């Protein structure tokens, strides 16, 4: 929304059209993704284009950056949000909250609840079924409809 946002949304798309002509083309895209130590295929890059080019014309503009840059932020924003969350879960950090885990974190809190309610907890939201929440399993226990 910024005009201070812009500016530096502005600056985040030059590092993207090498040649200055106010387009991104797949291969440019290809230039920046390889310079971050990544080997994105022809048709990988395709798609990435194919994704944010809002007129179908072949490449992405700034206001088609735009776009894509301010959902991209809203959606890093709230990642970083549940991210954060899951990390207090999670006591010993082994990317998993455990039975233990989740009933010290309420406990602490103040909700006590018994190691039959807390399996039933772990259970809802343990989709792959391997005993435990990882963070895709409590994103996802965040939402369900
Ligand atoms: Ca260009
Ligand atoms: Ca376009
Ligand atoms: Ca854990
Ligand atoms: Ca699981």
């Amino acid at each position: 929304l910024t005009e201070e946002q812009i500016a530096e949304f502005k600056e985040a798309f030059s590092l993207f059209d090498k040649d200055g002509d106010g387009t991104i083309t797949t291969k440019e895209l290809g230039t920046v993704m390889r310079s971050l130590g990544q080997n994105p295929t022809e048709a990988e890059l395709q798609d990435m284009i194919n994704e944010v080019d809002a007129d179908g014309n072949g490449t992405i503009d700034f206001p088609e950056f735009l776009t894509m840059m301010a959902r991209k932020m809203k959606d890093t924003d709230s990642e970083e949000e549940i991210r954060e969350a899951f990390r207090v879960f999670d006591k010993d950090g082994n990317g998993y909250i455990s039975a233990a885990e989740l009933r010290h974190v309420m406990t602490n809190l103040g909700e006590k609840l018994t190691d039959e309610e807390v399996d039933e907890m772990i259970r809802e939201a343990d989709i792959d079924g391997d005993g435990q929440v990882n963070y895709e399993e409590f994103v996802q226990m965040m939402t369900a409809k």
